[PDB]
């Protein structure tokens, strides 16, 4: 039959509700900031956060101010969403504060998308290096790149022109940022909110090199929601 489709990939990752998280990195980049609700409510459930005396507590401390982190096996993303899916004592307008930044926050998503085994057949998964700045890359992305593919590694960079047909962006930094789904979560270029930005990039990770991904068990983790009917 079919292999799993964009919507139902965009609708596991809406599951994890990622306009909910806070955004430590918020006010760095009002150019990032959608003028929706979702946006308006991060700004605010941020301005909560920072003040609040359990954010410079472990392990939020962290999460609101990464050290490098260059995850290179399948494994390590699965934990990383299931790290910052804890629910703590910590709270924010009775919701469970979840942090992230515009660096790791695409290491989620890579995890929900590599604990999945419909799209372990579909797709490769790739972790990116974007946002380039005077020798930087800002922020970082996930893609679902279709079978077959190889990406550049570094130091060439990734660009257009070596851009697989079919491949899909997942940015939950964007939702975060309160851009919807349809601009973030398992779309194309054309659809992505920070399509300027895109290229040029680096890629970082690609599952089609972890030899360690065929040891990797799916169905790890548990979706932080249940779709509504």
């Amino acid at each position: 039959g079919m292999a799993i489709a964009p919507q139902q990939i965009q609708e596991r990752l809406k599951q994890e509700q990622y306009q909910k998280f806070v955004v430590a990195d918020i006010g760095n980049f009002p150019h990032c900031l959608a003028q929706t609700p979702e946006g308006i409510a991060s700004g605010q459930r941020y301005q909560k956060y920072s003040t609040n005396s359990l954010s410079r507590t472990p392990p939020f401390s962290q999460w609101g101010a990464p050290q490098l982190l260059t995850p290179k096996s399948a494994q390590e993303y699965i934990k990383f969403a299931q790290q910052r899916n804890k629910k703590s004592s910590f709270k924010i307008d009775g919701e469970a504060v979840r942090v992230s930044e515009c660096s790791n926050f695409a290491y989620h998503s890579a995890g929900v998308l590599l604990d999945d085994p419909q799209i372990r057949t579909q797709y490769d998964v790739a972790v990116i290096g974007s946002m380039h700045s005077n020798g930087r890359y800002l922020h970082n992305i996930t893609l679902l790149v279709p079978k077959g593919s190889r990406l550049p590694q570094p130091p060439e960079q990734l660009t257009a022109e070596v851009f697989p047909i079919g491949t899909l962006i997942v940015d939950p930094w964007a939702v975060g940022m309160g851009h919807p789904p349809e601009q973030a979560l398992a779309i194309p270029k054309e659809q992505f909110a920070y399509n300027r930005s895109l290229f040029p990039a680096t890629v970082n990770y690609q599952s089609a090199l972890d030899e360690s991904l065929t040891s990797t068990r799916t169905g790890q983790l548990t979706p932080y929601t249940g779709t509504p009917s």
